């Protein structure tokens, strides 16, 4: 529908801009000229910058692929670190993820829907954690959410925290170290 | 030395304290003169910009940052290090900077050069308890210290930043068991 298409090409110009120039820079009068529609318009859907990423991260929650369904955990979690690397390894997609991540930081509309998007993720992968323990091969009680936060938690500690570049034997190592920690028992509750 | 370093001391104080108050977005170099009681072109001559000024407190925090456990056991000493970040990232205040010095980072190269310096001051003080866990046995022989230490702090941070979920001591106690059992393990072991 119009509203629809309209919303897809503002959501569009809001992820080129947040990857060129940040949150900073983000500004909803430029959003509306660049998607080509009426400054209005912006200003009464989405409010403010904050509120455009908002909304990004909700269509990107939104759009999360289906996890990884091999048959055994460590594959099935080496799939995930390696997507995980492959997009924040994009300079595209990684520099938007810093912005997004940026815009949490700074504006309180943002940061909700920032956790709200990685749950979403998180608890599709936590899907294969609950098949690993329905085929027995981690302890009954495992938390799914912490084994899967683990897998991505040093890609992100290395992108922002370390400054480093990410590899694809950093997804191999994420993903081997929360399968080996998983199957020990590191994350059965209580 | 002398007034010069005085000066740096107030405006860095200044620079936390506003950071942790309203963020790295927020912070104006002529507001910091003022709350220093500095005069302001000596602010903007030696700084030059927020980035600047997140820069040389990042700078000063990695100088003071303290030295790692020595408890005589791997775990033991990546517990005593994830416990710290807890109780640095669950602090009103402190938690509140670190966000606002991780945002001037996505935000500013400079920030950004700093931050990463900072954590690599951070992470190879706390290697020296891998290494010594090498010495003793307790894991592999070419184990990657850098790795393992990482490791611990990676999913406190991915509480922090990424979930938003409140941290408590237990996932203190699980990044160290996690990091610990993998380390053991082999699983940074380099090749
Ligand atoms: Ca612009
Ligand atoms: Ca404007
Ligand atoms: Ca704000
Ligand atoms: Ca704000
Ligand atoms: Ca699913
Ligand atoms: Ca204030
Ligand atoms: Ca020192
Ligand atoms: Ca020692
Ligand atoms: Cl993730
Ligand atoms: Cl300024
Ligand atoms: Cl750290």
């Amino acid at each position: 529908g119009r509203t629809a298409r309209i919303r897809e090409a503002v959501l569009l110009a809001a992820g080129d801009a947040l990857a060129a120039d940040g949150f900073d820079a983000l500004d909803l009068g430029e959003i509306a000229r660049r998607a080509g529609v009426g400054k209005t318009t912006v200003y009464r859907r989405w409010g403010t910058p904050g509120g455009l990423a908002a909304d990004l991260l909700a269509d990107m929650a939104e759009q999360s692929l289906p996890r990884a369904d091999t048959g055994a955990l460590e594959e099935d979690l080496r799939a995930n670190a390696r997507l995980v690397v492959r997009t924040l390894d994009d300079p595209r997609q990684g520099r938007l993820f810093r912005a997004l991540i940026a815009a949490s930081l700074c504006n309180e509309q943002a940061a909700e829907a920032l956790h709200r998007f990685y749950a979403v993720r998180v608890d599709e992968w936590a899907g294969c954690v609950r098949d690993a323990v329905a085929r027995g091969e981690v302890p009954d009680g495992t938390d799914p959410h912490g084994v899967v936060a683990a897998v991505s938690a040093p890609l992100y500690y290395a992108l922002l925290n370390t400054g480093r570049s990410l590899t694809e034997a950093d997804a191999d190592r994420a993903a081997r170290a929360a399968s080996t920690a998983a199957r020990a028992g590191v994350w059965v509750t209580g």
